[PDB]
This record gives structure tokens, sequence and C-alpha cells, in this order.
């Protein structure tokens, strides 16, 4: 509900599904703390993460395993992963859309940030 | 339903909303004959333009009126518009979702095409 | 030297190579009239395509045969082509780069415009 | 020479000029290490970070400082840097140019990846 991963493919023209996502808080020691994670639906999003309690302002990193991905169709791919970095702020009521556009040598990302 | 155009805002993290988007399906004589238009909702998304018995297979042209977009933002473009040219082809039950995310400078488009 | 184009490839990571490209500019009678055509190179690169005597104000189109580019390569791919619309040189002469990041289901266009 | 970087803007359509960008390589004990940094010229273009002595096999982080650039123009960006992690040189030296494409809320990168 306050974030949503949405992953799509560029080669196959689909969304990208099954897809590994992690999502870290970075912690007051700077280290990366798990957060919530999951696997990209048949649509290729990834809902649920986390709740409005949990969701606090702070440092996020969502990691996208793409290799695993591309290598799951037999695609040879460049990245170790993606990962998207951003910080939350309570500038009034919010939700979060990470979205990715994946190919096995680039990819694209955007965050799409709506009041509810 | 068989066709949606989908429009995000690269600089405000936001859907682009209210973007007119004009779809024309090529003609025999090579031209481009209208199809289809409207405006994309607060969601960024355009929905309703086409019909399953009005959607053969052929060449298309979506346009997006970048242009138009920005000005109202007040944010100085680059582009006429953005065209996305493509060709319908009937191998099965398919679902086309044109998306494309907009920059002042840049844009990216893919299709997002699956079996309902 | 006012018009250069830059293809690569999302798939392989790599220039994209021998990509045909057309450019038109758009005649008083409001027609895409042709200006000047060219290949990329094996720097996925095309100079040469006009001078700056013969680029004058107007609005342009880049057409990159991206559909042509993929079947030569063996792949069937979802565009036809890209085209980049634009107005050049209304404030007077500038140096225009169009650059494009090409994957089979999705394309990314860039402008990167320098006042000599 | 073996890793370049380059960076654009979407919003100006220009080079990115003074990106401060980090480069990590993975060490024995999994931490990512410190391998070289610079910042991007005039042409958004950073040479030099490296040569092919020290350029050896190994997992490969590249922080390029988005947030530090866009606030240096005065814009209050989404993402706090762009990362692009991979394997380099696993069968044998190659030439990497890193490119991302910057714009508030999204970026895009790729890889080109040449034998030499
Ligand atoms: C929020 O919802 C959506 C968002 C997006 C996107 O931000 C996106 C992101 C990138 C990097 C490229 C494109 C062309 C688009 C695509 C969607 N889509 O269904 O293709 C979508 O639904
Ligand atoms: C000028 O020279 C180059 C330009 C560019 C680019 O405009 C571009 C364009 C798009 C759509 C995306 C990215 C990330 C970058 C990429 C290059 N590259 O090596 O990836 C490059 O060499």
């Amino acid at each position: 509900c306050p974030l949503m991963v949405k992953v799509l493919d560029a080669v196959r023209g689909s969304p990208a599904i099954n897809v590994a996502v992690h999502v870290f808080r970075k912690a007051a020691d700077d280290t990366w703390e798990p957060f919530a994670s999951g696997k990209t639906s048949e649509s290729g999003e990834l809902h649920g993460l986390t709740t409005e309690e949990e969701f606090v302002e702070g440092i996020y990193k969502v990691e996208i395993d793409t290799k695993s991905y591309w290598k799951a169709l037999g695609i040879s791919p460049f990245h170790e992963h993606a990962e998207v970095v951003f910080t939350a702020n309570d500038s009034g009521p919010r939700r979060y859309t990470i979205a990715a556009l994946l190919s096995p040598y680039s990819y694209s990302t955007t965050a799409v940030v709506t009041n509810p």
C-alpha cells in the first residue's frame, strides 16, 4: 500500500514475473537492514511489502534480483542486480511506486509518487 | 481493453495527467488514418480507446502530445510529440499496453503484451 | 557535425551497428520531405548527415529503422521504427546529438543540444 | 580507458557536468572496498578512473552521485544515487562504458562492453 514495486521486461514485452525484490532500510550505523521482500506477481507487481505504520521516513534500498530473472529465461545478463535507493519523506499523504524496466545490459527506473 | 496507453512523468515523479493521445492506423495508401484518441486520466492511463472488434491486425501509430503536456507544466520541452509505431499481430489472445516515461529532452517507451 | 545520431543495443551491450536512419523535414505544405539519411558505423554513430548550411530551422523527424536492425539479427521486434520529432535551430544554430537505446519491445531516446 | 562513465541530463538535454562517481570492488570478505573515484567533465564523461593493471576481475559497483548533482542545480530529486553493479573481466579484460541518463525522479543506465 505505501510502497509498491513493478518490474517490466523490455526483451519479451511482458511483466517481469517471479522477480525477487528485497527492501532494506538504512540503519543508524549506515548499514542496510532487511525491511521487506517478495517476488513479483504475474502482473510484474509486488504489493503488500509494508504498511503505513511500518514505513517511516528514512533511506530505503530496493534491490531487484535481475541476474536471476534473466538466467531463468536463458538470457545472458550484465548486472548483478538493480538497486534503487531513495529517501521517504512525509510531505503529506503519499504512495510510492518504484517501477523498473529491464534489459540484459540496461535498466530504467522511475518513482511514481501520488497522494491517495 | 485490447489497447491501453500509460504515461508517466520523470521530472515530477507522477502520472502524466491530461496528456492528449492520438492513435492512427496505417491505410492501404500508406497514410495514417485517425483510429482512436483521448486524454490520460489522473492515473496516467487511457482506457477505452478501442474494442476487440475494431482492433484488427495492422500498423498503428500512437502519438503522445508531450509538448503540450510540458508547456502546461511550465517546462521547456524538446520534442514535438512522441510517436510509437508498431504492428498488431493476432498471435492468440493479446492485450497491448503502450507505456511512456517522459522527460523534457528524453522519453522511453515499452510494450507490455499479455494474454488475458 | 550539426546533427549526429547514436544507437546502442541494450541486449548485447554494444553499439547498434548498421542501423539505417532517415531524416525528414516538414515542408511548407506540412508534408515530410526527405532531408538526409545514413547508417550507423561500427561505433553506433552516424556522422555527416548534413551541413551547417543545409541544416536550417525547421521541424525534423529522425526515423531510426529499428525493425530492420532487429530482423537482420534474427529477432522479431515490436516497433516498426523509433521516430524523434523536434524543432531545430529556432534560436539560431545548435548541434544536436540524438541517441537511442534499443531493446526488442522498448526504446529510449535522448537529445543533447549544444551551442557551438 | 578500461572503465569510463558518461552522464547525461534529460531535463536540460546536456551532458551532466561535475557529477561525482565512486567505484567500489567487492573484497574477499564481501565488503565493498573503495576502488576509484572522479567526476564528469564538461562533456559528461569521466575517463582515467583506472588502469588495465588495476582493473582486475571482480564485482564492481559504480555509484553515481545523482542527488548531489541535482541539489547543486537547486533541485530536490528522488534518488540518493544511481548504482550500477556488475562482474567485470570474468572472461578476460574488457572495456566498459557505463552511461546514465538522469531526471529528478528517474534514471536509466546502460553498459557498452567491448573487447579491445
Ligand atoms: C505506475 O504504473 C506503471 C509505471 C510504469 C513506469 O513507471 C515505467 C517505467 C519505466 C522505467 C519506463 C516506462 C516506459 C514506464 C509502467 C507501467 N506499465 O503497466 O508499463 C505502469 O503500470
Ligand atoms: C553520446 O555517447 C553516448 C550516449 C549515450 C546516451 O545518450 C544514452 C541514451 C539513452 C537513451 C540512455 C542512456 C543511459 C544513455 C549512451 C552511450 N553509451 O555508451 O551507453 C554513449 O556512448
